[PDB]
């Protein structure tokens, strides 16, 4: 699947995350999450704070309270589709996901 994380000013990245990969995985593979915010899928960090375009949040796995927690933890432009790529799985239908990165990615 196609993946394009955006920045706060709009600058984005572009991976190729397939069905089963989390944009966080691929992103941390193309050098997207160059930072050190990995909770081993344990949902205990806040550096993976991001925003998946509304066309890939309800298409990809719309995680529950867990993702709404660490996400609710970030201190940036939270959204209805706010997300921490750690669980946004890229599928073959969501080929072309647009992710949004905030300026407050604590
Ligand atoms: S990788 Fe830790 S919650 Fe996103």
């Amino acid at each position: 699947s196609k993946v394009v994380y955006v920045s706060h000013d709009g600058t984005r990245r572009e991976l190729d995350v397939a069905d089963g990969v989390s944009l966080m995985q691929a992103a941390v593979s193309n050098g997207i999450y160059d930072i050190v915010g990995d909770c081993g899928g344990s949902a205990s960090c806040a550096t993976c704070h991001v925003y998946v375009n509304e066309a890939f949040t309800d298409k990809v796995p719309a995680a529950n309270e867990r993702e709404i927690g660490m996400l609710e933890c970030v201190t940036a432009e939270l959204k209805p589709n706010s997300r921490l790529c750690c669980q946004i799985i890229m599928t073959p239908e969501l080929d072309g996901i647009v992710v949004d990165v905030p300026d407050r990615q604590w």
